[PDB]
């Protein structure tokens, strides 16, 4: 695993696509302001509505039965309408329950999105909110996949971590974690993929003729700055609970 | 702005990317036949296939927040459309989503996916919905090309429209060299995603555009222009 490296890459690619598509629209402030829209029968903003309704539909087809899928509205999980899949046994049962979506929500809306977009309003609230939901779900999956990354690192050499864990020494755990290949050189790699989206095979365009609005270097810096620290926090949180 | 000839041209080329990427996402999962069978699952209060359910539910959500008020956005289930002047009013009547639905599910999807069942009914159907919506927007987009072309040079079409000569209009809209380059570009865009053989088969993407996407857009354009003098 290895088998995880390819998973991580797809998760990264999915985030890059989502950010790129969201960046096709402006900030569109009313999308996030419940006092700008009175959504009939619902208390909350348009993005909250779109996310809540999306999770309702996705829960019905068993999305959150998967070990890598975490709901932003866990207290509103809708009943599935498909036969249940076998429950995953890969992660440590005591450590697998981690859900930091509240942190991911505030990161996206407050730290990432305002830097990602032009602050004006182009009126495309519907499109923006749907892009937002895709961003949120893709960010959540990548960030929480730290549980699988950490489990892999642990299983390779448990004694490497077991002393730190018994001591609840989060700083030491962090220092024992290595971040290589996909976990490194993130800014440039993400920037390069954002630039390459929509290109023909081996087509190399100058910045002059970019067909999408997103700033590729900005996308890479935002991903490294705001996405990567949260996924390391998840790895540390997972290992702290790995002997629970 | 969004519907000048130049802006439309660039939108169409962005939609190439959107469609190829949507297909790529769907092709990460197998055909998963129970997704398309009415008899497979017990959906309470619903008659139809899972993909039908997922699309209907998604159209209900999106209609509520005004998606189908956009002239380029066309529901697959207008009879079930729930409550929330670029084009001639005749555009509102033109919607060939039934043909797009059949093409996607019965022609494209078996070619796109591995024939078996990997159990991922939820992911597959969510991906189906995005493919369908992207195909629909692109194919119906012709409306904007036709309107911008008519606005710029009405005398080019007015005679054919007065004569209701659809074939003549179709010839006017056909640029074979341009179409050949679209096919080439789309295949190469698919090819750019590389191998997992290919993640999204270049020849399949090229064929989709040549056999279906460009012919059906033309069919929409002719249907629109024929009614443009009403
Ligand atoms: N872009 C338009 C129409 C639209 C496209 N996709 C949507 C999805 C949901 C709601 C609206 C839309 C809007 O935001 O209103
Ligand atoms: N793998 C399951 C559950 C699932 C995982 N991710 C999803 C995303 C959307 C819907 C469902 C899912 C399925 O595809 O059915």
């Amino acid at each position: 695993l290895a088998n995880i490296r390819e998973s991580l890459i797809r998760q990264e690619d999915t985030i890059i696509y989502a950010l790129l598509q969201r960046a096709q629209f402006s900030f569109n402030a009313p999308t996030y302001d419940e006092n700008s829209f009175s959504i009939p029968g619902f208390k909350g903003s348009l993005v909250e509505f779109m996310l809540k309704e999306t999770e309702t539909l996705h829960a019905k087809v068993r999305r959150y039965q998967a070990p890598d899928e975490h709901p932003f509205f866990p207290e509103d999980l809708s009943q599935p309408i498909l036969p249940s899949l076998p429950k995953s046994r890969v992660l440590h049962p005591a450590a697998e329950k981690i859900n930091i979506n509240k942190s991911i929500w505030s990161m996206y809306l407050q730290d990432l999105l305002p830097k990602l977009t032009v602050p004006d309003d182009d009126g495309n609230y519907g499109s923006a909110s749907v892009c937002d939901v895709l961003c949120l779900q893709a960010l959540s999956k990548r960030i929480h996949y730290g549980k699988f990354v950490a489990e892999a690192k642990f299983i390779e050499d448990p004694a490497r971590f077991e002393g730190h864990i018994k001591a609840q020494d989060g700083d030491a755990i962090l220092r024992e974690l290595t971040f290589k290949n996909v976990e490194d050189n993130v800014k440039r790699r993400v920037a390069n993929k954002a630039r390459a989206y929509g290109q023909e095979v081996n087509e190399h365009g100058k910045v002059d003729n970019a067909r999408y609005k997103i700033d590729p270097d900005l996308a890479g810096a935002l991903y490294e700055d705001w996405v990567m620290p949260l996924t390391k926090q998840v790895q540390v949180a997972y290992l702290l609970r790995r002997l629970d």
